[PDB]
């Protein structure tokens, strides 16, 4: 099994799974979206420690089982310095390959444009180099779904009524839709969906819900900055996800060298709703850059 521990990173405590692959070839680091969900939801990489990869999970700041920090804390830049603790804490001074899954993506990029001599590549799936471009795009998503759920959005939405039953019905109905595809959800997803809704990072950071991003980050963007990047990344995005292949456009245009590739019938979380194709790929690509 992996290794897991709770130890002390650049000041908070985080908690942390690593799962060293039996003939690693590389080690991949991963940061969970949310903000403020939890490495539950990405449990579906560890098969990738079958192709020698070895896989390091971690609740970031105020996430999962880790510590809160000051609120005064809750950014972007912060969770950077705490992703590039841990890897030095972990691997001292090894290059690695990061991957990042929605927020997880954008922060992802955020470390990569200050620490990417650590990555010897980076993968970026469902990310973002703007919220409120993603936001734009989310929008367009809202008002394309049926008008029986898409009024409910707008109607309970700008009541802050989100406990209603017919707003909540068009949420699990758009989540179901843009967040992963007709599917059974599995327990380790609403791991961390439990989680989000327990802690107070995504409550302060991201907002009511994913389409209702109102948080802190609420106007964050750096396009202007992704540029900068020159490691091998793989850009994924799920055909129908919610942070629209167009976002990912904004970041695959940016990113000279970058693949792109879009997880037809996949939503959001394609590393479930393609586990094996979702895992091979990235496999291919780290091994490729090895
Ligand atoms: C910024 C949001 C769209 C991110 C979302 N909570 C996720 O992790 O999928």
């Amino acid at each position: 099994e992996c290794i897991e521990n709770y130890a002390k990173v650049n000041g908070i405590y985080i908690y942390y799974k690593l799962c060293k692959a039996p003939e690693e070839k590389a080690k991949l680091m991963t940061m969970h979206g949310g903000p403020g969900m939890s490495h539950d939801y990405l449990l579906s990489l560890r098969d990738m420690t079958k192709e020698g990869i070895t896989v390091l999970f971690y609740d970031q700041f105020g996430c999962g089982r880790s510590e809160e920090p000051d609120q005064s804390k809750f950014t972007i830049d912060y969770g950077v310095e705490e992703a590039e603790a841990l890897r030095s804490k972990l691997f001292g001074n090894e290059k690695v390959f990061l991957m990042g899954s929605s927020y997880g993506g954008a922060l992802a990029l955020a470390y990569a444009v200050k620490y990417q001599d650590h990555l010897k590549g980076l993968i970026v799936s469902g990310g973002l180099s703007s919220v409120p471009l993603t936001v734009k795009e989310m929008n367009r998503l809202i008002d394309e779904l049926p008008a029986k759920y898409r009024d409910a959005i707008k109607k309970y939405g700008s009541s802050g009524s989100y406990e209603n039953p017919e707003y909540q019905e068009a949420v699990n109905y758009f989540y179901h839709q843009h967040l992963l595809r007709s599917e059974d959800w599995p327990p380790e997803v609403l791991k961390s969906l439990e989680y989000a809704e327990r802690r107070n990072v995504y409550r302060i950071m991201n907002g009511p819900n994913e389409f209702t991003i109102t948080g802190t980050i609420k106007d964050w963007d750096i396009t202007d900055k992704i540029s900068a990047i020159k490691i091998p990344t793989l850009i994924t995005v799920g055909e129908y996800d919610q942070v629209t292949p167009n976002v990912a456009r904004v970041i695959h245009e940016k990113i000279a060298g970058s693949e792109l590739h879009v997880f037809r019938d996949c939503s959001h979380l394609t590393m479930w709703e393609d586990r094996e194709g979702y895992n091979k790929l990235l496999s291919d690509f780290i091994l490729k850059h090895l």
